[PDB]
Protein backbone atom coordinates (compact mmCIF):
# COMPACT_ATOMS: atom_id res chain seq x y z
CA UNK A 1 0.00 0.00 0.00
CA UNK A 2 0.72 3.33 0.14
CA UNK A 3 0.53 7.02 1.95
CA UNK A 4 -0.38 10.22 1.00
CA UNK A 5 -0.33 13.55 2.91
CA UNK A 6 -1.83 17.02 2.40
CA UNK A 7 -2.60 20.11 4.09
CA UNK A 8 -5.95 21.55 4.60
CA UNK A 9 -4.82 25.78 4.67
CA UNK A 10 -1.97 25.17 1.75
CA UNK A 11 -3.93 23.22 -0.43
CA UNK A 12 -7.60 23.97 0.65
CA UNK A 13 -8.78 23.21 -2.91
CA UNK A 14 -7.48 19.80 -3.22
CA UNK A 15 -9.02 18.75 0.64
CA UNK A 16 -12.21 20.36 -0.74
CA UNK A 17 -12.43 17.96 -3.61
CA UNK A 18 -11.23 14.64 -1.51
CA UNK A 19 -14.10 15.39 1.25
CA UNK A 20 -16.47 15.83 -1.43
CA UNK A 21 -15.63 12.66 -3.51
CA UNK A 22 -15.65 11.03 -0.15
CA UNK A 23 -19.99 11.61 -0.08
CA UNK A 24 -19.04 14.71 2.63
CA UNK A 25 -19.29 18.57 3.03
CA UNK A 26 -16.10 20.08 3.77
CA UNK A 27 -17.58 22.86 4.47
CA UNK A 28 -19.54 20.84 7.23
CA UNK A 29 -16.20 18.92 8.50
CA UNK A 30 -14.78 22.34 8.57
CA UNK A 31 -14.60 21.48 12.67
CA UNK A 32 -12.21 18.34 12.19
CA UNK A 33 -8.59 18.48 13.23
CA UNK A 34 -7.80 15.34 11.04
CA UNK A 35 -9.18 13.24 8.42
CA UNK A 36 -7.97 9.92 7.80
CA UNK A 37 -9.32 7.96 4.30
CA UNK A 38 -8.61 4.26 3.97
CA UNK A 39 -9.40 2.45 0.75
CA UNK A 40 -8.88 -1.10 -0.02
CA UNK A 41 -9.30 -4.11 -2.83
CA UNK A 42 -11.07 -6.54 -0.24
CA UNK A 43 -13.12 -5.22 3.09
CA UNK A 44 -11.31 -7.85 4.79
CA UNK A 45 -8.07 -5.52 4.33
CA UNK A 46 -10.06 -2.52 4.60
CA UNK A 47 -10.97 -3.72 8.17
CA UNK A 48 -7.48 -4.41 9.16
CA UNK A 49 -6.22 -0.81 8.21
CA UNK A 50 -9.21 1.27 9.46
CA UNK A 51 -8.50 -0.54 13.16
CA UNK A 52 -4.53 0.37 12.64
CA UNK A 53 -5.70 3.90 12.37
CA UNK A 54 -8.01 3.73 14.91
CA UNK A 55 -5.17 3.53 17.56
CA UNK A 56 -3.89 6.73 17.18
CA UNK A 57 -7.05 8.35 17.92
CA UNK A 58 -7.40 9.79 14.63
CA UNK A 59 -10.52 12.69 14.76
CA UNK A 60 -12.59 11.97 11.28
CA UNK A 61 -12.30 7.94 9.73
CA UNK A 62 -13.92 7.42 6.21
CA UNK A 63 -13.68 3.80 5.26
CA UNK A 64 -14.29 2.57 1.14
CA UNK A 65 -13.30 -0.57 -0.75
CA UNK A 66 -12.48 -0.91 -4.55
CA UNK A 67 -14.85 -4.31 -5.28
CA UNK A 68 -17.79 -2.88 -3.61
CA UNK A 69 -17.25 0.86 -5.15
CA UNK A 70 -14.74 0.46 -7.91
CA UNK A 71 -16.06 4.43 -8.77
CA UNK A 72 -15.89 5.92 -5.87
CA UNK A 73 -12.15 4.12 -5.37
CA UNK A 74 -11.00 5.34 -8.08
CA UNK A 75 -12.66 9.08 -8.24
CA UNK A 76 -10.61 9.34 -5.03
CA UNK A 77 -7.48 7.81 -6.22
CA UNK A 78 -7.73 10.19 -9.22
CA UNK A 79 -7.96 13.34 -6.88
CA UNK A 80 -4.83 11.95 -5.05
CA UNK A 81 -3.06 11.63 -8.67
CA UNK A 82 -3.25 7.88 -8.60
CA UNK A 83 -4.23 5.74 -11.74
CA UNK A 84 -6.71 3.03 -11.63
CA UNK A 85 -3.51 0.48 -12.23
CA UNK A 86 -1.65 2.21 -8.82
CA UNK A 87 -4.52 1.60 -7.35
CA UNK A 88 -5.07 -2.02 -8.26
CA UNK A 89 -1.11 -2.85 -8.20
CA UNK A 90 -1.07 -1.49 -4.49
CA UNK A 91 -3.43 -3.25 -2.57
CA UNK A 92 -4.82 -0.27 -0.61
CA UNK A 93 -4.84 3.62 -0.34
CA UNK A 94 -4.05 5.99 2.61
CA UNK A 95 -4.97 9.66 2.34
CA UNK A 96 -3.72 11.80 5.45
CA UNK A 97 -5.75 15.60 5.84
CA UNK A 98 -3.69 17.70 8.53
CA UNK A 99 -3.55 21.30 9.58
CA UNK A 100 0.39 21.04 9.58
CA UNK A 101 3.21 19.33 8.15
CA UNK A 102 5.23 17.93 11.25
CA UNK A 103 1.46 16.73 12.54
CA UNK A 104 1.34 13.72 8.97
CA UNK A 105 5.42 12.95 10.17
CA UNK A 106 3.69 12.50 14.02
CA UNK A 107 1.15 9.80 12.74
CA UNK A 108 3.55 8.58 9.73
CA UNK A 109 6.13 7.25 12.80
CA UNK A 110 3.42 5.27 13.99
CA UNK A 111 2.82 3.69 10.62
CA UNK A 112 6.61 3.23 9.93
CA UNK A 113 7.37 1.68 13.23
CA UNK A 114 4.02 -0.56 12.46
CA UNK A 115 5.67 -1.96 9.14
CA UNK A 116 8.52 -4.03 9.14
CA UNK A 117 10.71 -6.42 11.39
CA UNK A 118 12.42 -4.83 13.90
CA UNK A 119 14.47 -5.74 17.48
CA UNK A 120 17.92 -4.12 16.86
CA UNK A 121 17.39 -0.38 15.69
CA UNK A 122 17.57 -1.73 12.16
CA UNK A 123 16.30 0.89 9.85
CA UNK A 124 16.07 4.78 10.88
Amino acid sequence: GQIQYFNVDENPEQVRKLIEQAGLDPDELREAEVIIIIISRTPEQLEKLSRQVKELGADRLLEFNVDENPEQASKLAKTAGISEKQLREADYIILILVRDEKKAKKFADSLRKKGSLEHHHHHH
